[PDB]
């Protein structure tokens, strides 16, 4: 309602905006927004915008665009008196004979629904539909294009009750635009309806017949945008009616193939969008067979670079992406059935003189790798050593997917004699690691990680050379490339193993691991894979990473006080201080349970001046059992390796290794199972408090049904750990417990684990000479099972066979010893003496 020297000093404000130079331009937005805290500003913006049509277009047009930004940002200060005079002025001017003026309009009255949020604005819709039956174009166009626009930014919201149901009638009217007559209106209908496809709204399921009727009609239209739109729509309508699609299924794909090669970049990026979306149905493998040999080669042909990503090397989802993504998921579907299509084009493209068809071919070859893999067998001699001879091609990207291609078809390539085929790839990919091309690099050191997977001990002969340019690349590496180093570094260790343990090797990678630890801010984001990058690394050093070990300890323990303190404040501050992300906590666990795994003795130290143990107990107890599990674990670790600092703790941590001994949580469970049978060891006759606790529910674990067989397995070498120690607890359960202990414990090899839960069914079998009687028929299949039994453990074994075989006489044992196999029978007279 204003005037008028303001509206000339607002003028004024609008001409300097636009002024030629920056430093009068970026000086002036300043006032624009002095003014912004007064209400009665946005009247006087609205206002030039709409009514004064005494001044030029670009000023009036800012005008609006300068307003819009006065909704993106304290709009909860906008007045009701000044909303309502702007909507009421937006929604009038709707269609201004002005493209510009009426292309800012519009923009206002989207924004301030979006925001608006939204009920808001009850007017706008039923007002919105009504002027669509506007006789005048414009009106009706920028009517449209609003409801499109908040059908794209609110459609879950539409579809929501929150609104009401707006789409109950908003859907139907949008059906009978499909018809209309200008080629710009029609896109619209499509667009809007589009939107509620997925969510499958049923103001639109119950018009689906109506809906795919309209689509087929609209199939042949020449203006691009409605083919877009319309093929946009079928693809997703594959996702949720496939009913009603089906008895068409044959003239959509002829329409869609014959779509992927429109003219129009748009259409057939979304038409090839299709074949990805229809692969992942089962309905599919009996639908396209008869298409593969014209879907085939079309997909081939998109798979090419475009010019422009050709100059843009030497974006997220291009046609070729999608043409190669949806050739993959194929070749997943019809194996080694697809090659007939293939096979004869891939002779053509892997050879060509022409560079940009090679590289496709070469992506072929690599995207139909995993479900053709047994076809593409017999070719393999041929096409592995082509490939790496590829490698050595002056085009960059020629190299590039050459890299990624043997990649995936590294598990055939170790499944030969390492010198013809491993050795000359290794060689060369180590070359393209340091390539000077970054896309390369990115290549090559990817593949090589993925070769590494494959290898493991392979490459011990090759190590000193492996790690010779994997640590030069450090002074090459920018980022994006660097953490996949760390990749290919981590697996490398993860390969190899202890075999990496040589005091020559440590000489080379730590330092510039060390380094790059150093120079890593605690709230840097590359800690992330440079923590499993180092997990792995000390891991497989063992005792040797030592040196080194330091630091990495002391920030991984301010991690998990960081993620819990942080955690803390989150159950008080869901407003002010933001949820943690727990994954970090966990890698620290993780971190720390290797370094303690490997380190053993050695961490007492480190272990001793830090509040390592506090934190874990406050671990043991958070909500996800993600981080229960990694700890439980750590505690084991630590038990084993320096129980000194442990021990003023079993107190606090038994109640909740009990609490927390649910099988329903595997890896959880199993965790605390095994550390409760650390423990029990270490702690001797002191344990016998903390038996009955836990001891109730590990039987019931073991005679459980359905149960996995290494927390079976765990539990039963936990179980014999208590009655070790503190056998008067655990003894007179045998009977209960005997029978899946030694079905459990038989399949496992001699180790430590078996010996030490052996001598203890040996201790309470000494003390409970009557549980075992019942079933000693498992007792001896458990015994059998020993290749290579400790020479006092074999004194044990006896010592039970015999005189439980005394307690029963000589002519009893030979009736027992009846259904035993021949190695069995005649491996427990070899070994004990029968």
């Amino acid at each position: 309602k204003p005037d008028e020297q303001g509206l000339q000093q607002i003028l004024q404000l609008l001409k300097e905006s636009q002024s030629p130079d920056t430093t009068i331009q970026r000086t002036v937005q300043q006032k624009l927004e002095q003014l912004n805290q007064y209400p009665d500003f946005n009247n006087y913006l609205i206002f030039v915008l709409t009514k004064l049509k005494s001044e030029d277009e670009p000023t009036r047009s800012l005008s609006g665009l300068i307003l819009k930004n006065n909704v993106k940002a304290h709009f909860q200060n906008f007045p009701n008196g000044v909303t309502d005079f702007i909507k009421s002025e937006c929604l009038n001017n709707i269609g201004d004979s002005s493209p510009l003026i009426r292309a800012t309009v519009g923009i206002l009255i989207t924004t301030i629904a979006s925001k608006g949020e939204l009920q808001n604005w009850p007017d706008l819709l039923p007002k919105l539909c009504s002027l669509l039956d506007s006789e005048d174009y414009n009106t009706c166009e920028g009517a449209f294009g609003a409801l499109q626009k908040i059908c794209e930014d609110s459609a879950e919201i539409l579809d929501s009750d929150v609104l009401d149901r707006p789409l109950n009638i908003m859907i139907p009217k949008f059906l009978q635009f499909f018809k209309h007559s200008s080629p710009k209106i029609r896109s619209h209908a499509v667009a809007c309806v589009n939107q509620f496809i997925i969510s499958r709204t049923q103001a639109l399921m119950l018009h689906i017949d109506s809906f795919i009727e309209n689509l087929f009609a609209l199939a042949g239209d020449e203006e691009p945008e409605v083919r877009k739109n319309v093929c946009r729509a079928l693809v997703m309508l594959l996702e949720v009616r496939m009913d009603r699609l089906l008895p068409h299924m044959h003239n959509i794909v002829e329409y869609m193939l014959q779509r992927t090669q429109d003219q129009d970049e748009n259409v057939a990026l979304e038409a090839c969008e299709f074949w990805l979306t229809l692969a992942e149905q089962p309905i599919c493998k009996d639908v396209l067979v008869r298409h593969l040999p014209k879907l085939i080669p079309v997909l081939v042909n998109g798979m090419k670079y475009s010019d422009i990503d050709i100059i843009l090397l030497k974006s997220d989802w291009n046609l070729r992406k999608c043409s190669a993504a949806a050739l993959d998921v194929l070749a997943n579907v019809y194996r080694d059935e697809l090659l007939p299509h293939i096979l004869p084009l891939l002779k053509e493209l892997l050879f060509h003189h022409e560079w940009v068809v090679k590289e496709s071919g070469i992506l072929v070859l690599g995207a139909i790798a995993e479900g053709c893999m047994q076809g593409m067998i017999p070719y393999l001699p041929e096409l592995i050593p082509h490939l790496i001879q590829c490698l050595s091609d002056k085009k960059a990207l020629v190299r590039s997917i050459t890299c990624w291609t043997l990649s995936r078809y590294a598990h055939w390539v170790v499944s030969q004699p390492p010198d013809t085929y491993l050795k000359p790839l290794m060689t060369e990919l180590l070359k393209r690691i340091l390539d000077s091309n970054k896309r390369v690099q990115e290549a090559a050191c990817s593949a090589f990680a993925t070769l590494e997977e494959e290898a493991c001990t392979e490459l011990v002969p090759y190590l000193a050379y492996i790690l010779d340019t994997l640590v030069f690349a450090f002074s090459k590496y920018q980022h994006k490339n660097l953490l996949i180093l760390y990749d290919a570094i981590g697996t490398l260790a993860d390969s190899v193993g202890h075999h990496l343990n040589k005091p020559e090797y440590i000489q080379m990678l730590m330092p510039p691991l060390i380094q790059k630890w150093n120079m890593l801010k605690d709230e840097d984001k590359d800690l992330f894979p440079l923590l499993e990058c180092l997990s792995s690394v000390a891991t497989a050093l063992q005792s040797g990473f030592l040196p080194y070990c330091e630091p990495v300890y002391q920030r991984c323990v301010n991690l998990v006080q960081k993620t819990l303190a942080q955690a803390m404040l989150n159950n008080a501050q869901p407003d002010q201080y933001e949820a943690p992300d727990k994954d970090f906590m966990i890698v620290a666990l993780d971190l720390l349970s290797g370094l303690a795994e490997g380190l053993g003795g050695n961490i007492e130290q480190l272990v001793a001046r830090s509040n390592i143990l506090t934190l874990m107990y406050q671990c043991m107890q958070d909500k996800m059992p993600e981080v229960r599990q990694s700890s439980f674990a750590l505690l084991g670790d630590l038990t084993k390796a320096c129980f000194q600092h442990v021990k003023p703790c079993i107190a606090d941590f038994m109640p909740i290794l009990g609490t927390n001994l649910n099988p329903e949580f595997i890896s959880v469970c199993n965790n605390a199972t095994w550390a409760i049978g650390e423990i029990s060891i270490q702690m001797g006759i002191e344990m016998q408090p903390y038996i009955p606790m836990v001891l109730h529910q590990l039987v019931e674990i073991i005679n459980r049904p359905n149960t996995p067989k290494t927390l079976l397995e765990n539990t039963a070498i936990t179980i014999g750990r208590l009655g070790y120690v503190c056998p008067q607890e655990v003894a007179p359960m045998l009977q209960q417990f005997i029978r899946p202990w030694c079905t459990s414990l038989r399949n496992i090899r001699d180790n430590e684990e078996k010996d030490s839960a052996f001598r203890g069914i040996c201790t309470m079998i000494s003390v409970n000479p009557s549980g075992v009687i019942q079933d000693f028929i498992f007792f001896c299949d458990a015994v059998a099972s020993w290749i290579n039994p400790k020479d006092d453990l074999r004194d044990m074994f006896c010592k039970i066979l015999h005189g439980f075989k005394n307690q029963v006489g000589d002519e009893n044992w030979r009736r027992f010893s009846d259904q035993f196999p021949l190695p069995l029978k005649e491996r427990l007279a070899a070994f004990y003496g029968v």
